[PDB]
């Protein structure tokens, strides 16, 4: 596929980043080019209509890097967009959610009124390793009684098992790499 | 302007946090309303337009709240977006910039941008004007020109928009 392309030819590679034997898949280029980007949201956006319809309800972006994908994502679908956040970065009355990153413990955290009970919801982010941020998510999204239809990425690491961890939530990936 | 109104109308404060006496301005439901975040983009854009012409050929989001409007409005401009992230978080060789928040520290790779290069750089939030300070240094070490800095919110009695001078300042709304 010519948009796929457009999309797997802005990868950029990064060996031993960030300890050694572990290859970073660098977006940055496919920000940078706003050809490569139209597509990318485009790719997803028409995977996501083919496959609920007019189910979902909002799009929910993961802090950081997802961020730059889900408000972009839901604007091409006509949704709104929901923040899932770093710890301490949210006003109000939150929810939280630990998860393991890297060597140690981080948490997510979600406003208890981003979500109405009911209301269908997917969970994008830039990529997915081990899954652990991806279902912190999900956690938190189903403690407010929402429903997660499916999560999606640009990037998934197919060698980490992330799509295992989320199941029986769907998952879906523009691109793979072991 | 009915437009503006469509993003003012869903700005939520929160007095005293993250400390006491302060009032946090949650741009969340602007995000949550598409009416409210295509409206933001648009004002944006068409200020951006209105100023530069054809004459930016970047946009510059920072890392994490800018990263919400910083390729939307890219998108919207018809340009790419660079990214300025937090320390730590970017591969291969970069630069990096502290500013007072304790301290914190922002970077951006060495081959972000090419000499003359010109970028609007686009932050959620200008308060004491720090974090988008370092942004334009990073940048400026990169020989690029910053044409503007962009918000959608300014706390005017921060005075950040004089600590960014001479570089041009644009926000949606402001609040003391
Ligand atoms: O599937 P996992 O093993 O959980 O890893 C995937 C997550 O890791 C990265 O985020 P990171 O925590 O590095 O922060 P960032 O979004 O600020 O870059 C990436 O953006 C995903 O959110
Ligand atoms: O003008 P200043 O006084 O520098 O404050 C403005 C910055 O503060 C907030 O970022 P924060 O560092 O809280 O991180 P976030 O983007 O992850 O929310 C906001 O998103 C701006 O980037
Ligand atoms: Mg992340
Ligand atoms: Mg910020």
């Amino acid at each position: 596929d010519s948009e796929l392309q457009l999309v797997e030819q802005r990868i950029r590679s990064f060996p031993d980043f960030p300890t050694p034997g572990v290859v970073f898949r660098d977006i940055s280029p496919v920000l940078k080019d706003p050809a490569s980007f139209r597509a990318a949201i485009g790719l997803l956006a028409r995977h996501l209509k083919a496959t609920h319809g007019g189910r979902i309800d909002y799009i929910a972006g993961l802090d950081s890097r997802g961020f730059l994908f889900g408000p972009s994502l839901a604007q091409e679908l006509g949704l709104g967009c929901v923040l899932i956040r770093k710890r301490g970065k949210l006003p109000g009355p939150t929810l939280w959610a630990s998860y393991s990153l890297e060597f140690g413990k981080a948490e997510l955290e979600i406003q208890k009124d981003a979500l109405e009970p009911g209301q269908r919801v997917v969970v994008v982010d830039d990529l997915l390793a081990t899954g652990g941020t991806m279902n912190a998510a999900c956690e938190l999204l189903g403690r407010l009684q929402a429903e997660v239809l499916e999560c999606v990425s640009l990037v998934e690491l197919t060698s980490l098992k992330g799509r295992e961890k989320l199941a029986p939530v769907p998952f879906f990936s523009l691109l793979q790499y072991e």
